[PDB]
């Protein structure tokens, strides 16, 4: 049978993610009682909810069966779950399809492989070492401002958001004075269904509001990135903007500008927001588990383990969708050609078949098998930059912290997509 309606709504509807406790209890109910069922929520297409770690890997390693963008019918699947009214808005705007960005999540092989190869080498761990000193100087400047501002703050809006934004805009080539604009458009982009992040220029209460906000935000990013692409093509620099802006295909022709736009939107949004969420979630966990803060100050070589367990627990990228290109049997269920799937990375990260005491914050999981970056050819391109920035910041910050106390009510972004904390009121004790 269909998944029970209140479990299905908890995961599908963005409002279901406002509070992590009922959300994670819904993922757990499925993993334990209905690990592969179809959610049939009013206003949404039917979705197979992929809740089990093994099933996330099985789907993601088979892109010839489970497409992101619809395969040869390009744009026939939206990889980022919108409601039906929203997908209808987008088909009206684009003319029949949902490919509103040329960014990697919307692409299938072989197009996906050709475009990803433009930046694959730049993002490898050996090619990121040249940025470590600049990252460390940025972390140290951010920590100097934290110490100067005193012990009482919102660890998100008054600390964690700034470091990853400055890192990516510096590597990317965007000037420091444009950081506030990029931060505002990132809030619009990941806040399409959050009541406190509504744009002024869209009908907030329309059935397709989130889709209108998504489209409006992308148009603003395009306007900004068109100037940057033309600038770097005219005058190349040694920055990531140039690598993407000047990229040419196998025939020597630039990729269409929208392909650069797509990289730039992904880097300008996911490139800082997920890292900020993970850092704030790490601070929240160190408040709950002060013995962990003591241990990592005692042995700074535990910092990568702390980053891996923060990634597993926070898991800020909650899903992407796939479509079945053929019928496929999994876990005793018959997925039919055309059926959509929702990949629940946060649920995979709590799967008791893989993780002992999966809700416990345990930095001693070695290896830490988390799937917070996903899997398969679409696996996070930024993962190594994220792990480096979080390592460098924790190496510089934790010596300066004796204790983190949460002094006020935490707030999460209301989204089923790219979430995590927007507010974490703390009282810090500095060393
Ligand atoms: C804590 C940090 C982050 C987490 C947890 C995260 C997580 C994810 C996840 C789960 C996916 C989807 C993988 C899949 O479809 O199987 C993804 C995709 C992606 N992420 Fe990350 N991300 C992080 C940081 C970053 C950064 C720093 C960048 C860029 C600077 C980035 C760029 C991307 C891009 C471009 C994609 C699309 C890849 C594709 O579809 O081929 N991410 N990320």
């Amino acid at each position: 049978a269909a998944i029970p309606d209140e479990i299905a709504r908890q995961i599908v509807l963005p409002e279901g993610h406002k509070d992590n406790v009922p959300l994670f209890e819904a993922y757990r109910w499925l993993r334990e009682n209905q690990p592969l069922g179809q959610a049939r929520v009013e206003g949404y297409d039917p979705l197979w909810l992929i809740t089990k770690y093994a099933d996330l890997m099985e789907v993601e390693r088979q892109p010839q069966i489970f497409a992101a963008g619809g395969g040869e019918d390009k744009g026939s699947n939206n990889p980022i779950l919108a409601n039906q009214a929203g997908d209808e808005f987008t088909r009206q705007l684009l003319g029949g399809n949902l490919r509103i960005l040329d960014a990697l999540p919307y692409l299938d092989q072989p197009e996906h492989s050709v475009v990803k190869d433009v930046a694959f080498d730049w993002f490898r761990p050996a090619n990121l070492k040249k940025w470590e000193d600049r990252i460390r100087e940025t972390a140290r400047a951010s920590i100097d401002r934290l110490l100067a501002g005193g012990p009482d703050l919102d660890a998100v809006q008054e600390f964690a958001v700034f470091f990853p934004l400055r890192v990516i805009m510096s590597l990317f080539g965007v000037p420091e004075e444009d950081e506030p604009r990029m931060m505002a458009l990132t809030q619009d982009f990941f806040g399409v269904a959050d009541p406190d992040a509504q744009r002024d220029d869209i009908e907030a209460l329309s059935p397709d509001a989130a889709a209108q906000q998504w489209a409006a935000t992308i148009a603003d990013f395009y306007a900004y990135f068109d100037v940057l692409v033309e600038s770097r093509r005219a005058e190349p620099r040694d920055d990531l903007a140039t690598l993407i802006a000047v990229a040419k295909d196998e025939n020597g022709e630039y990729f269409p500008k929208t392909f650069a736009y797509g990289w730039f939107v992904a880097i300008a949004t996911a490139g800082h927001d997920t890292t900020a969420s993970t850092l704030a979630g790490c601070l929240q966990s160190l408040a709950a588990h002060p013995e962990v803060l003591d241990r990592v100050k005692g042995d700074p070589d535990l910092i990568p383990d702390l980053v891996n367990e923060s990634l597993r627990i926070v898991s800020p990228v909650k899903h992407f969708t796939r479509v079945a290109l053929q019928d496929y049997e999994m876990r005793g269920q018959k997925i039919k050609a055309g059926d959509r799937l929702m990949l629940l990375f946060q649920s995979g990260n709590r799967d008791a078949e893989v993780f002992d005491r999966p809700d416990d914050f345990d930095i001693d999981r070695r290896p830490n098998k988390h799937i917070a970056f996903g899997y398969g050819p679409h696996m996070c391109i930024g993962q190594h930059l994220a792990k480096l920035e979080l390592k460098v910041m924790l190496q510089e910050l934790l010596p300066h912290l004796e204790r983190v106390e949460v002094s006020g009510e935490p707030k999460l972004i209301q989204t089923n997509f790219v979430g995590g904390l927007r507010k974490l009121p703390v009282h810090l004790t500095f060393s």
